[PDB]
């Protein structure tokens, strides 16, 4: 179906997802100087601390971690958030170089990758019900360098071998995704829409300003994956992302100053 090559790209979505024309499409370009300081906006609550992983996939477009989200476990809660929204994966987006990868740049500047913490309003009572709702999701997004390594990144690296192709699973316990957060929660936030078909405009974005360093030899084994599946032609699994998006009429607030 569709990918991210010349002939499935980003660029052929819209024929079948044609939402991906519409009004509060993701991601987006956050020009700093235009996104405006909100005091009315609260600080984040990130609660992971009973947060319980269960497997990771290699789904054929990205690896997800998945957490068990059948409980008030791991949840997001505060900033622009109403109620209470529980984790259910994440993944990341990366790219073929260090000069690309992330889905939003930040004044047209492109991370090595970014991390997408996909949460679930659980007013909706299930996933499939809240990604039709315009407050169903939200999805924290994390900025990649290369620089250090990220420690609490080691384990999701060391077991991307195990998960090579597309539709492998491993097991995947105890991974505590507190490790992949920056120092600072301070974050713009707008209203947008699933980065991968279908597209959905369901999700309140919220995108942190400080980014995680990771070495470059933990993003190299991101760039070892592959989008195919096992026996096929090779096809690594690499710039998995989807460029900036039409602001339209949205307005990116600043939770800091
Ligand atoms: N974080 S993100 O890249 O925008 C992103 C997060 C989640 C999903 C997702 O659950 N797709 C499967 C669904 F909902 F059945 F359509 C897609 C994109
Ligand atoms: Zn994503």
């Amino acid at each position: 179906h569709w990918g991210y090559g010349k002939h499935n790209g980003p660029e052929h979505w819209h024929k079948d997802f044609p939402i991906a024309k519409g009004e509060r499409q993701s991601p987006v370009d956050i020009d700093t100087h235009t996104a405006k300081y909100d005091p009315s906006l609260k600080p984040l609550s990130v609660s992971y601390d009973q947060a319980t992983s269960l497997r990771i996939l290699n789904n054929g477009h990205a690896f997800n971690v998945e957490f068990d989200d059948s409980q008030d476990k791991a949840v997001l809660k505060g900033g622009p958030l109403d109620g209470t929204y529980r984790l259910i994966q994440f993944h990341f987006h990366w790219g073929s170089l260090d000069g690309q990868g992330s889905e939003h740049t930040v004044d047209k500047k492109k991370y090595a990758a970014e991390l997408h913490l996909v949460h679930w309003n659980t007013k909706y009572g299930d996933f499939g019900k809240a990604v039709q709702q315009p407050d169903g999701l939200a999805v924290l997004g994390i900025f990649l360098k290369v620089g250090s390594a990220k420690p609490g990144l080691q384990k999701v690296v060391d077991v991307l071998d195990s998960i090579k192709t597309k539709g492998k699973s491993a097991d995947f316990t105890n991974f505590d995704p507190r490790g992949l957060l920056p120092e600072s929660l301070d974050y713009w936030t707008y209203p947008g829409s699933l980065t991968t078909p279908p597209l959905l405009e369901c999700v309140t974005w919220i995108v942190l300003k400080e980014p995680i360093s990771v070495s470059s030899e933990q993003v190299l084994k991101f760039r070892k994956l592959n989008f195919n599946g096992e026996g096929e032609p090779e096809e690594l699994m690499v710039d998995n992302w989807r460029p900036a998006q039409p602001l339209k009429n949205r307005q990116i607030k600043a939770s800091f100053k």
